[PDB]
């Protein structure tokens, strides 16, 4: 038997003549880009015979096997409904559902201290969803780049962890929630700061990424990072952010000077370059559409769906989703891990990296924040999304009553 | 086509007429206990069977016995439950019992006599999976008392009866942070799983009956849990409890202070009551039924009764994950990921959602109060399996997921 | 010396009629009925029966009377007293008394409806000096309970029972601070201060160990009976009964004491409770509290009757808390804008200290959101104000400020 | 009358040898340098440089030299000054630097080599009082920086300069509590206090707002200069540059009093912590800072001059805050069994103020666990273990403790 044959006979659906136009429409129903990574030989393959082939183009049973040989198996696993979410086109319907209501929350006040952050009108709103299988769906301001701000915190860490591991970052900056009060406090207990998500510990964070090299080659090494993480999608800075960022920053210069006092930062350290460093990563830009596909990798154990690259360890991510858990939603933290119980992180610019392991990445964007800093209508979103489906970190995958299972269907 | 018979091919492996000894080993290997509530109309119909001679079972004989019960016989025979290869999986699970038995230092509780009774030496670990499949090593049906461990439990019947929005007026949702106060800024416990909150929750259950009545009510729901094993009290504990439970009466008299209970709470009958359901006795395997009914979304896996609405499963897994372990809690959501409480009786309920429960007991206890032995296994555990709460299920490195075959 | 203080009090004339040295004796701020000028006082009441008459004295009479006390009487006539202007200061002091009795704000504590009972209007205001020179304004005989008031007097006997070094293993001598009046010990498990309820429930712990709460009652009663040479102490069954009935705080208090193990060696706990309500609930007038506020600022003699009550060190121990810790969370804010020892009293009293000077109780039962009596808090703020009282005014180069120990 | 302070020195009229006055004059206290003494001294000198085989003043020629001080030198000789008998005071400060030389422990600042250089023998301990009398024992002339000693002076300058009222609004008025200054601000986003760095960084920024930091520190010198009678000030520019390189802490405090919104409008934060780190390093010795103590002893008036140095307001509130929050984690424990206005530097230094009687300063380089110069909290105890000079000592009865005052 073949493979391409029996996929064939699948899409075929009676002729020998399956329509390029049919085989796009049903490659699409699947959730999967058209510009998937993955499938560049079969598109590319299918746009040479669109270029040979008399007009018409309407492949033979040999002439479909001559385009997607090179992608099969994937090509499978997206057509006989082996995907994390099978019905997927269903599940965009519900996740439009959940934009629309979250759109009506108008409430929130967006970030002032930078005119930059102040640029943006409160009537952005964005969401995207990347499955770990790179399925993809958007709605609203999706390609509208913004700051990833306190977004990236997560990422940094995931990359020092991945290349120093636990045990090493782990002596710089704790690993547990502050409770003490929002982030009155820099440091613990021991002296270190109480954990990665926290401006304080997000800074020593910084410090112990590409020792020894100048701020654009560590930059650099970040974005590489970051590249990988989103499928080589959107990945930006905005040098306006920076230097309003530096300007009046003073808080995090008070609390530089106060980890240098403390002995808190790596053997001769630059305690005013990694805050530049620091400033620097908080003004890295992004996409709903891009970030999303990075939120999708550490959901993902490591791996970026849309490339199939290994970016991160699991030991990074898994630390990383943890500390998004108890840690993210600043003085919400405790309230969202208890009601929506998943790794997030949020950003002053109105961001809200989500990650639903072993389903999906997304990012929600509403420049507006709640009276803690949070996306009004980010942390709306949250919620309903969990009210709907049964992807709480603690929700049963068999009895779980009235909620909506989108890994079962087909 | 035949259900029964079907299963009857695959038992029988050809030679005509499985005989009794082997259709129960092959069950027995399934993970499933011959004393499997679900399993009682087969089993009584094998006894019936082995009263009426002095052997083997017809393909018909068989379909006499299994019919009752052929759905959940047939998932466990066609490997289909939680954890298939369930006999390796015991292998590995006793492993990390004789691993975690050589770790000797801690100190039993002794803030009571009937603690300090119990040997530093027993060591107990049992496993419930979803799916009913049990497994046991080491002193797993010695009583002793939840204490603390019952606190998640008391939590759950709260929000099962009452619902979270009116449990939450009254016992807040977060871990504390600071080792020592009783009221978090809002002038409610911290949560549940703290002495305080635990006192509050005790005082929503079962409100305007008496204490005999209330307690009966408790008991009745944890057996639901445990699917009728072992659930008993100790009056010992009761006694020692209430003579020298200063701090909790301490806790008490601000509790009413701040007007923190139900309008008109008899407060020191309230902790009568706390005092007595910390008294409640379990053993490993019966804890392990109680743990495995949380992991299964509220329903028990050796019975199928809907025991606690899913509502407050997960408010309680929540909790647990996150304030379960005193001082040690971030440490342990950081590194075991599962959502566990911990008792100064050496207890440790453990939860690994859809897969399994577990009780593990030894009464030695580490700086912070936590069963050395317990959270040495736990730490082993997650070290082993890719059950930590955020590990990836399609990407773990050289961890073994027992859920694959 | 008899003849010398005749000459002085003579005026010349004829012979010094009776009520014309009672007149002048009254206004050197003494009270007729002085303890220390018994003597004096039956003679002349003996003399105003045995030669009935016109009713003056002859120099040798005024000798017959006066000799008993006549040191006493001199320093009074000669101006020697702590306050040589006594009549113009209590003129001061009535002034103070007005301008706080305008003071309309506060609440009176309804916790008990036996503190409910209280006047919002009732207001008084005693002074008694180290040499015992008196004066009231408003309502000054209107019994009221210490309260809090007690602490400070209970810890006095226990430093002057036990000492500083062996009182201070179970209590510390610190302000709290710490967001408040919230936790019950500090760093070191002990309470934080004796002014404290958890410092004051432990102070009471240490008085009199190994006798009954009728006995320790007593033991405390007569030292306070020798404080206010005597005049009225009393005591508010009615006020015991709800504080035992409703004081859910001091018995978290007690029991978290217990399990820290806060008491000295075999307490019962439960017992020291009782005794602490008791000691809360004993009965002042402005007037008698104002004689033991001024043995507390005569370094522990009674100054109406020279009674040694309190050792030096108690007294000092006692001014030290009472200055830092006195007024719950006003105590910094009281102690940089007044700067005097006082002990405030949810009743609505306030004992003042001004050491060296005088002793006084001011009393008005509506409190401040902190739980200090309004119109003493501003009597307080007003006599610091005028007089160069707080603790840190200078002697030689003072403002505007009046002082009353100067000629 | 001259005269009459002729016939009390002469001892008996036979012509007063020059030597004989000046040794008179020097027991009671008085140096013969004292400013006070000016015009007399001058006229001694005049006068010893007619003859050339010795002086013996006649009793015209005494009345010459004495006339223009005679009132002061009056008050020495017959014994009116606030200690009169002040050679045998000065025996028991002797007794008491040498009990405090034997205690050897502690540990000398190295956070700067400036501090690390200084030797752990140096022990020092002057005297001044309200009246100029002087004592010195050991290394009182060695210069060394005020450093947190120079807290208190800096907050009397801006209470003196802008009144209580503005000063607290940018600076708290109580003790920090929480431990030892762990966090910079209380409740009401303000430093504690200004004895607390964050404090006196804040008290910087309001002293003579809006000109350089060349002028603001002449400014401060000229204040400095004032009240200690003009005696050694100085300033190490060495400790400044290891104060600026090393302060980290202080950088720390400094953004986050920025980011609070904490300095007067239009404050430049960097420059304020520059001119924090100069104050830091002004110099004085044991000498000088002794007559800085007795201005604040003397309500404002430096005794060795005469002149008005700070307003009573600013004095008091200084010694309201050197009470409570002098010695930073030590304070609660100091006030309570000194009970003495003080405060403590991390070069070794303790500025000392007995109110009404006398100034010290203590200088010892090693310090405590706490920061505080071992020996000079040691000779703290002991002076008030012998004299009544406790906050809250009683003035009429005290223990076997003598009163240097009596007499
Ligand atoms: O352990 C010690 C000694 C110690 C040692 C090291 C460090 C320390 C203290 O610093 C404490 C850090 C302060 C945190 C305040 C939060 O900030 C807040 C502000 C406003 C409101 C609140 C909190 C909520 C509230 O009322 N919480 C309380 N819930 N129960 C209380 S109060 C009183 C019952 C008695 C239980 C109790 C508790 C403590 C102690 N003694 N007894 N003392
Ligand atoms: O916000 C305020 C006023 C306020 C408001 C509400 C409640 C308050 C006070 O009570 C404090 C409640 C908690 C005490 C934790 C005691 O338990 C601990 C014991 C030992 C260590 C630690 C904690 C951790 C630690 O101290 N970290 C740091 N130590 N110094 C830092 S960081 C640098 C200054 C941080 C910037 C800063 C400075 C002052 C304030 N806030 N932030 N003050």
């Amino acid at each position: 038997p073949s493979l391409e044959d029996l996929l064939f006979y699948t899409i075929a659906e009676g002729q020998e003549k399956i329509p390029v136009h049919k085989f796009i429409t049903a490659l699409k129903s699947t959730g999967l880009r058209t510009s998937d990574p993955r499938l560049k030989e079969c598109m590319d393959m299918l746009r040479l015979t669109l270029q040979t082939t008399s007009d018409g183009v309407m492949l033979d049973k040999d002439l479909f096997k001559k385009c997607v040989q090179s992608n099969i198996v994937l090509l499978t696993q997206a057509f006989r409904r082996k995907f994390v979410i099978p019905d997927f086109m269903s599940f965009t319907s519900h996740i439009d559902e959940l934009y629309e209501s979250a759109k009506k929350q108008s409430g929130g006040k967006v970030a002032d201290y930078i005119p930059q952050l102040a640029k943006f009108s409160p009537d952005l709103w964005g969401v995207s969803v990347c499955t770990v299988d790179g399925q993809r769906h958007s709605t609203g301001d999706t390609k509208v780049p913004f700051c990833l701000q306190s977004c990236v915190k997560p990422l940094k860490y995931a990359i020092a962890v991945n290349d120093l591991g636990t045990e090493y970052v782990h002596r710089y900056v704790g690993k547990e929630p502050s409770g003490l009060r929002f982030n009155k406090l820099f440091l613990n207990e021991d002296d270190k700061p109480h954990n990665p998500m926290v401006n304080a510990g997000a800074i020593v964070v910084t410090s112990l990424i590409k020792q020894g090299v100048n701020n654009a080659e560590k930059f650099d090494y970040v974005m590489q990072f970051l590249n990988k993480m989103a499928g080589n999608e959107y990945v930006g800075f905005s040098n306006a952010t920076f230097q309003s960022e530096r300007e009046s920053g003073d808080r995090n210069f008070a609390i530089g000077y106060y980890l240098k006092e403390k002995k808190c930062f790596p053997e001769g350290t630059d305690m005013v370059g990694i805050l530049d460093f620091y400033f620097q990563l908080c003004s890295i830009e992004v996409t709903c559409e891009s970030a999303s596909v990075m939120a999708a990798t550490l959901a993902n154990g490591g791996f970026c769906p849309i490339t199939g690259e290994r970016v991160l360890s699991p030991e990074a991510v898994r630390n990383t989703l943890s500390l998004m858990h108890s840690c993210g939603m600043y003085d919400f933290s405790g309230q969202f891990a208890f009601h929506v119980g998943l790794p997030a992180k949020s950003g002053v610019a109105g961001g809200i990296l989500l990650v639903v392991p072993n389903v999906m990445g997304m990012m929600c964007w509403s420049p507006p924040l709640d009276k803690m800093g949070n996306s009004v209508k980010g942390i709306h979103f949250c919620h309903d999304l969990v009210s709907l489906c049964n992807f709480h970190n603690y929700d049963n995958l068999r009895h779980f009553a009235k909620k909506l299972d989108p890994r079962r269907e087909g």
